[PDB]
């Protein structure tokens, strides 16, 4: 019989940040998650996530990234959990053969961000361990880095509960019942109501937004990462090896320096198996590609980090058709906020999105420019 101000469905990356923002302002909040956040069934585990600022995917992403960065620095000062390490982030690819690299360089020029430009052997000289062809060029952002995602979520969750937020774990929301002046969620453990609703179920948005009369294409992808025994004298954060996102002949890869001897972590971005969140196989290696794709890159570009596989993890991307996020009010219900399809690049923005989501649920508007994320745009189809 407890009526909330706001109910958040899915307390993951976006959800929990949104809950922290709401609780911090005294808004009576209930956060309902299918599991017990942070956990390893969604897309926030794997320990680390890259945060970059020269976002060539859209000028609106830059301010969002820059504001999110400031929010991560604030979070770092408020909790005892480790939030961010300034490893810096390196981007490289074939000179003149990478829209990604070129768009990154343009974004940095356009937004006056601080970056170092280098190419060929300069890359290989600056960062021992990296071996690229002399025809490769790179842009290095020294002030961006790595976020410890599980710590971020755990910190947001602890800060929000200390301010009165309620978290209902291991409870799957099955249906929604929206009325012009209140929202209701349906779960096996009971029904709950509030004045506002935030929906951020990650991969599961591809299966439950239909319950909100929304028919938006969202395709979940199985995306693995691998930790490899590496030459600590080259790939250790301690010796300044950077976080990275690069473009090679067969696609985009991303990785992290070895932290405390955990080994270099790498992930293949351009490819992932299409799956259903409820049946995805979360065992690293069940497929031969899981590991072969990562070693194909390592043996060629960072041969010193191609050692024994120390650890594997399986996580999910949820793509929209244009691969841009969806952050907006529900087209038929102004008391419902949607956050979905972060298509593999949304964690860095989660602190900012948390702010956008709390602004939208409380006022129906946000001070951030989120036009390219409209739920009514045509590219969504
Ligand atoms: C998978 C992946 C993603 C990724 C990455 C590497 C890999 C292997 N590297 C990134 C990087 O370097 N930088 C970056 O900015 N992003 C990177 N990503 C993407 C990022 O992790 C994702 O975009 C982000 O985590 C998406 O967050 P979202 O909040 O959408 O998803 P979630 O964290 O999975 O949380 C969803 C929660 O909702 C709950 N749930 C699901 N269904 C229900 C129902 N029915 N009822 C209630 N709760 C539900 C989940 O349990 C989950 O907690
Ligand atoms: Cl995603």
């Amino acid at each position: 019989s407890t009526h909330f101000d706001v109910i958040v469905v899915g307390a993951g990356s976006m959800g929990m940040a949104a809950g922290y923002q709401l609780a911090k302002q005294g808004v009576k909040t209930l956060l309902v998650d299918a599991f017990d956040p942070p956990h390893t069934n969604g897309s926030h585990h794997g320990d680390t996530k890259i945060i970059r600022h020269a976002y060539g995917e859209g000028r609106e992403y830059v301010p969002l990234a820059l504001r999110s960065q400031e929010l991560w620095y604030e979070l770092e000062k408020e909790t005892h959990h480790k939030i961010f390490t300034k490893t810096g982030v390196l981007v490289f690819g074939p000179k003149g053969e990478s829209a990604f690299v070129a768009e990154t360089m343009e974004a940095a020029k356009e937004h006056s961000l601080t970056v170092d430009l280098l190419e060929g052997d300069e890359i290989n000289k600056r960062w021992p361990g990296i071996t690229v062809p002399e025809n490769y060029n790179a842009i290095f952002e020294p002030n961006s880095g790595v976020l410890f995602s599980e710590n971020c979520i755990r910190a947001y969750r602890e800060l929000a509960e200390a301010r009165g937020a309620k978290v209902l774990t291991h409870t799957r929301v099955e249906d929604f019942d929206i009325s012009p002046d209140s929202v209701k969620i349906e779960t096996a453990n009971g029904s709950y109501t509030a004045d506002k609703l935030i929906v951020s179920m990650g991969a599961w948005n591809s299966k439950l937004l239909s319950k909100l009369n929304l028919d938006i294409p969202l395709q979940p992808y199985r995306q693995v990462v691998g930790f490899f025994e590496s030459d600590e004298s080259k790939y250790s954060n301690d010796i300044d090896f950077p976080g990275f996102m690069v473009e090679v002949p067969n696609g985009i890869y991303y990785g992290f320096p070895s932290f405390g001897g955990c080994g270099l972590k790498l992930g293949y971005h351009t490819f992932g198996q299409k799956i259903d969140p409820d049946t995805i196989n979360r065992e690293f290696g069940v497929y031969p590609e899981d590991e072969s794709n990562l070693r194909a890159f390592l043996e060629e570009y960072m041969p010193g980090a191609n050692g024994e596989l120390k650890r594997g993890a399986v996580c999910m991307y949820t793509k929209t058709l244009d691969e841009h996020f969806i952050i907006d009010l529900h087209p038929e219900h102004s008391n419902v906020v949607i956050a979905a399809g972060f298509s593999g690049h949304g964690f860095k923005f989660s602190s900012g999105v948390g702010e956008v989501l709390s602004q939208l649920a409380l006022t129906g508007k946000t001070e951030h420019d989120i036009s390219i994320f409209s739920i009514n745009r045509p590219a969504l189809k």
